[PDB]
């Protein structure tokens, strides 16, 4: 097994899975580590399991489609493991918890969001489609941009939101297109 974590690339308290390298910090992975389950597999076996199982699940989608899906067992694990691979990302930080807004020239946002907000509704099982979380998801960039307006720091909601979004289209398989 790794000796850091998968998504903050620390060492620390990690639980190792049983069938791949990863290691994980308990709050890191999305479901938080589980107390018992030996063997335990983390998210990313999960996943490939789905994949394994129904090989045309990979074949192209709407996104409008996909949106619409309920959000049953698999859907969830699919955006949990979207929401984990935004955290991977070190430039999540600046998302991750509640935002305040006090800028000369600029108005805060009517809906604030954040992705501990983001992880709490989904571990509470708020969202019923797909489209609850991604409109919740590109909510954050989108008040970053509208908010930051020209300073250069707007480029972080640009740079994030292009992970999620190659990691939305990737996890869901998203018809590829010019
Ligand atoms: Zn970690
Ligand atoms: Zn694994
Ligand atoms: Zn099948």
């Amino acid at each position: 097994n790794s000796n850091i974590c998968e998504v903050c690339n620390k060492w620390g308290r990690l639980f190792c899975c049983d069938t791949c390298p990863r290691s994980f910090h308990e709050h890191c992975h999305i479901p938080s580590v589980e107390a018992n389950k030996n063997p335990w597999s983390c998210i990313f076996c999960r996943i490939k399991t789905i994949q394994e199982r129904c090989p045309e699940s990979q074949s192209g989608h709407q996104e409008s489609e996909v949106l619409m899906r309920q959000m049953l067992p698999e859907e969830q694990l699919k955006c949990e493991f979207l929401l984990l691979k935004v955290y991977c990302d070190s430039k999540s930080c600046f998302f991750a918890s509640e935002p305040y807004y006090n800028r000369e020239g600029s108005q805060g946002p009517q809906k604030p969001m954040w992705l501990n907000k983001v992880k709490t509704s989904l571990n509470e099982q708020m969202y019923t489609r797909v489209e609850g979380f991604v409109q919740d998801m590109r909510l954050i960039f989108h008040n970053h941009k509208e908010f930051y307006r020209e300073d250069k720091f707007t480029r972080l909601g640009i740079q994030v939101q292009d992970i999620f979004e190659k990691n939305f289209r990737n996890i869901f398989a998203i018809q590829e297109t010019s």
